[PDB]
């Protein structure tokens, strides 16, 4: 590998792993469009299994980037429109507070205060209906952003309804398969169990628990190789042969709302490049990332901007992941760890690496 990449990655990640007591980690750097891979530590401490380029990690909320792109693909197919009222796809949703809440609002967390999680009590389809029918918004639609699995999770479920496919079938056949992400899963199959890392939370081995809208909001597992390929595909969508998927990638990086220096895409979030590193690092802290923030509508949305820092953090109980890229520089990074360690540490390391290579 190029020594500059070797050196910047090792000198950044080694101390991170030590300081954060991360059991296992995989990193990919995409540099002038080519991936370079690095691994450390253990996928399974008890069984002494090392992290490899084939190890599966829980992506947590990085999954939202796949949901956003799948939704974009459905727009490009003419199956849905972001301007469609939510009720068009869920006619049983008759409660008056849904008037004016569109698929755009669901996808971008701007519906007016849908909650961070779907309640664990929701264990059926009728339960889910009751939950959304009874939810009372704090704010008018399109006025404030509040990061929420119940928001983008419902968007994902509704976006695939016209296709007739389950969310998992749609994702597999329309996103994973065309991009040759052959080791990326919503449900880990028995064939891949030997590669599925344990997550570690307070030293205990854990995997993500089932929940309503899990697939749509936080449910994807993938390897460092497939995630490198996901980054390549989002860096350079015009190289994708399937037209609707190329278009879906473009739509997911369009800029729909602004708060501070950040622009909200579908799943992806973006800042102008060059970025103030303090903006992305401090901004990634959940104390900020999960706050209720007033948004400026971008009317109409700005198509995907090349000179952007495009990124997404994600976690589950036992895993912590980060992906960032800069289309203008053909540069990107994926960091997958089997411990949920603080977001700002991820973004600081990612910026130190990409800044050195830019
Ligand atoms: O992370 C921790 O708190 C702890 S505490 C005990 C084990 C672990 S761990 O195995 O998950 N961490 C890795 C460095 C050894
Ligand atoms: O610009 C606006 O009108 C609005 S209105 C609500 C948010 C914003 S903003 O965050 O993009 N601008 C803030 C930093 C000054
Ligand atoms: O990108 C957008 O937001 C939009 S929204 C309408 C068209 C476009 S685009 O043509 O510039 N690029 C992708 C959709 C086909
Ligand atoms: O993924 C994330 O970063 C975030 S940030 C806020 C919620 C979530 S999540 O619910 O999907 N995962 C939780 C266990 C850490
Ligand atoms: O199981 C996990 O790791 C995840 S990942 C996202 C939520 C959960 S959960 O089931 O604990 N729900 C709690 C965080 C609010």
């Amino acid at each position: 590998a190029p020594q500059q990449i070797n050196d910047i990655v090792h000198r950044t990640i080694t101390p991170l792993i030590e300081q954060q007591k991360i059991p296992g980690m995989a990193v990919a750097v995409i540099y002038q469009g080519k991936p370079y891979y690095f691994t450390w530590g253990y996928a399974d401490i008890a069984k002494k299994q090392p992290v490899t380029q084939q190890t599966l990690f829980e992506l947590g909320s990085v999954s939202k980037t796949f949901t956003g792109v799948l939704g974009g693909d459905a727009i490009a197919r003419g199956e849905i429109k972001l301007s469609d009222p939510t009720t068009k796809y869920w006619p049983e949703l008759t409660a008056k507070q849904w008037n004016g809440i569109t698929l755009l609002h669901l996808a971008t967390y701007t519906a007016g205060g849908l909650p961070l999680q779907v309640p664990d009590e929701v264990k059926s389809s009728s339960d889910l209906l009751r939950f959304y029918q009874n939810w009372q918004p704090a704010w008018a639609p399109g006025t404030q952003r509040l990061y929420a699995n119940s928001s983008i999770g419902l968007f994902g479920a509704l976006a695939v309804k016209p296709s007739g496919l389950s969310f998992e079938q749609a994702m597999q056949t329309r996103v994973f398969q065309p991009l040759k992400l052959n080791h990326t899963w919503i449900n880990v199959p028995p064939a891949e169990e030997k590669n599925y890392a344990w997550g570690y939370r307070e030293g205990k081995a854990v995997h993500v628990s089932p929940g309503a809208l899990d697939a749509e909001a936080y449910g994807v597992k993938s390897t460092i190789e497939d995630m490198a390929r996901w980054v390549q595909s989002n860096l350079k969508p015009l190289d994708i042969n399937e037209k609707t998927l190329q278009q879906g990638i473009q739509l997911a990086q369009s800029r729909y709302w602004q708060t501070g220096d950040m622009y909200q895409g579908l799943g992806w979030e973006m800042l102008d490049w060059p970025v103030n590193p303090d903006s992305i690092i401090n901004g990634s802290d959940n104390k900020i990332a999960l706050a209720a923030r007033p948004v400026k509508a971008i009317t109409p949305p700005t198509p995907a901007v090349r000179a952007s820092w495009v990124h997404k953090t994600g976690a589950t109980g036992g895993f912590g992941s980060y992906v960032a890229f800069i289309p203008e520089k053909e540069l990107g990074i994926v960091m997958l760890a089997n411990k949920n360690y603080p977001n700002p540490a991820r973004v600081d390391a990612a910026w130190q690496i990409l800044n050195a290579l830019q």
